[PDB]
């Protein structure tokens, strides 16, 4: 079996995202870790489990078609400071890993492939559920304060 | 088999030091705990036990040198109002505990001896975890606010 | 709730007392377990960490009383090289011990104060028990011979197993 | 507590340097996975892990010490065909993570840092017992054939129930 | 990869010192159990095991550096007949075995190599607790006396687990 | 109740025989061991445990008769490269034990002594298992070649499971 180019390049695109979005979501954690924020931690520890998962079932879909997974390129990396900036970081990277998604299902269910559009498929599932915790959280902060939420969320054990 | 003076002058030093730490604490958990911060005085009660094992394993390795440990000297203890003023006290007195370490583990590696420089490297490592702590709930505090941070340690769970 | 003076100050004797009790019997542990003397080691060591809670309650107290306990103040430390002159030497501590108890419940029972008094009863008692403790081991060895005494403690027979 | 820039950057050269690894590490296991042999693939999982926590440890000290840990730079990423280009890579990796984790530990330990130094060493001796293994495998190979000795690494079965 | 001959002989020596006196340990504890005198034999039982694991690891270590491990020539063992002599014995190749081991660690660690210096400094400590007990042992049997400290180790073992 | 010096001096000399065999054979497992041959190390080791313990026996049994067993002098020691050299040096080792072995119990049989000659038996025994392996394990290497036995004896320690 050979696939055609461009689903190759849809899935290495999507690969080399989801890595960037692993780095970061991982230093994002260390950081709130360090200082002091546990639960912020433990959730985006999850988030970046949930994500490489994403990214060794693509690399094994690419590998299956018989392609060369690309490891070398990252995306740009960008952290913040105050929570708002993380998580809207993390909303952005998030929304533009959607919007290629949907562009790659119409353009790979176009091409006579299915499997990959259904990976795809479950992919913006997921994509889709986080920004709505992101937004929920975001809108949250906004309407209750800072100092608030983060005082809810000290642990000290 | 006798060691060398300033080695033991050095672990001599460092005994009496953490000896000081240990009644600092104590005294600052029970004082905490007084007026009824219940996870702060866990913490420090665990702390003081910490600087415990820290003493204990001196003074057993100082005695193994044909020594004399002395229990008797101590430094200056200082004590606090509020939370500000215990964090800043313990922040320094560990401080100055983390740079004699290092100057005493360069002194003692240099005098051909290596079991007490290790002891003295674990000693440090530790010393150097619970200041990071310290600097870090120092910063939240000074974020959140005093009564915020009061507030999440208050805990009224008594069981009558 | 404030206390007199007079009583708050019988508790931070008694504590600084209690406390160089505390480093005292610690520091002969560690000396007879280094020496090779294991069951005196043990035992000594149970008795400091008595000694600990009796410094733990006596804090308690007078942090209770709106007062401020002292942790700076310690007394002299006496230490000794053979089995007698330790022994002396916690005799010594716990007679002035018990001295002190006495004239202060009776201060403090006059100037109408109950529970205090409660409190320096008990530690009244256990030192007495632990005094009469030391003067029968010394009486013990004096008769046995120091050799032949300390031939007991130290034992290397496999107590692991049971 | 703050720390001198050249031990910050000397613990985020061998923070990049293992997180090379592990991309490489992984994205081998995969092929090897892939080609049909499966101890291999477990083998080399086990190492991909292994750099993940030198990793997490190295990035936490940086953390520590007041830095600013970077996951933007990568180094190069090689990759084989035969089980022999992935042996040589992977020893090419270890040899230069070596060499640097030596300078780094003598010059850091010669500037009064002694918690760096000593996860630095860890780090070595656990990049020098992959080493040899790699090595010892390597003899291996080249002494009993490369058709011979791939026959002894495959298996057929169904999915494996873990 | 490959270590200089400076090391190797510093290892080599090691273990030849390290099998040496895992011979004498277990012809010391033999011959104590043989005369009746029952946990002395148990007790240089464990200390002869215990070489045995300072000289496995030694021989893994310098089997790692592509060197040869010298399993030929042995130094001088020495007997004795009663404890004292034997006691002697085991300080005097204690105190031999502590100066080479610093030494050997110095000079290691001058030269660009931490492995093998770690684990010098492990058997240094272990040595160290070794000569700690022969002194005090010999200190206690010299207080004592030659047929009292004996009196105390012949029986009433009873090893009861369950 | 000291026995005669004839005895004590086989059964130092058969001490030290055994001595050297489990310093060789210690050797020629952690080599193994280290080139990768995980199966022929456990047969090794097992077998040096084997002969430490005869030696463990023999001291004893000599310090029971009043005897001064000695722990300083040793054999000549030998090392190979490939596992012919190795089979080749433990068969070696094994026959001049077996000869030993038998002329010491004939003559010492032959002077009213006969526990050491059981323990000499026993030993002989073991020694001649021995020996029958390594014959079929050489004859095993003849038949089938080098490259295919370490095949067969080599594993990957996974430890992923
Ligand atoms: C990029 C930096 C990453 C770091 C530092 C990291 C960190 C970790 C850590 C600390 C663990 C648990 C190790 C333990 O508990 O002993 C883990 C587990 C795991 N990681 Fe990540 N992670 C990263 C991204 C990745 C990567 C690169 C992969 C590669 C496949 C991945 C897939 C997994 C999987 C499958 C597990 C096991 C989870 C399970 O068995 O349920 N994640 N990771
Ligand atoms: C000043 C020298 C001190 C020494 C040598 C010392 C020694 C020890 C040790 C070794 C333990 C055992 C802990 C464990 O096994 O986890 C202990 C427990 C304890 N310590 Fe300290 N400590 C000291 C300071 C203090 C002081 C001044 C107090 C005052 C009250 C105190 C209160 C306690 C208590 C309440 C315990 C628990 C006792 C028990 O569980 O029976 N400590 N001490
Ligand atoms: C030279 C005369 C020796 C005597 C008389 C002797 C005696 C013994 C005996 C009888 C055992 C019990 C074995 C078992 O229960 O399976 C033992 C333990 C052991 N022996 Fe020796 N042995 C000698 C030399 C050696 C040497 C040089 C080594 C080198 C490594 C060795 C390796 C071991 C090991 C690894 C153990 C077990 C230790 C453990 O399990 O942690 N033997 N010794
Ligand atoms: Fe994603
Ligand atoms: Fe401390
Ligand atoms: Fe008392
Ligand atoms: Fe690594
Ligand atoms: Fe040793
Ligand atoms: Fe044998």
């Amino acid at each position: 079996m050979q696939g055609d180019p461009e689903v190759i390049e849809f899935l290495n695109e999507q690969l080399t995202a989801e890595l960037t979005a692993i780095n970061q979501y991982f230093l994002h954690a260390k950081l709130q870790d360090h200082k002091g924020w546990t639960k912020l931690a433990k959730y985006t520890r999850a988030e970046s489990f949930d994500e490489m998962r994403h990214a060794e079932v693509l690399t094994d879909r690419i590998l299956l078609l018989d392609g060369l997974p690309n490891y070398q390129r990252l995306f740009h990396v960008r952290v913040g400071q105050s929570v708002t900036e993380m998580f809207q970081a993390d909303r952005e990277v998030e929304l533009e890993a959607i919007d290629r998604l949907r562009r790659g299902i119409e353009v790979m269910r176009a091409k006579h492939d299915i499997t990959s559009a259904n990976v795809f498929e479950a992919i913006l599932a997921d994509e889709e559920h986080h920004i709505d915790y992101l937004e929920t959280q975001l809108d949250l902060i906004e309407k209750l304060g800072e100092s608030l939420y983060l005082s809810t969320v000290i642990e000290q054990t």
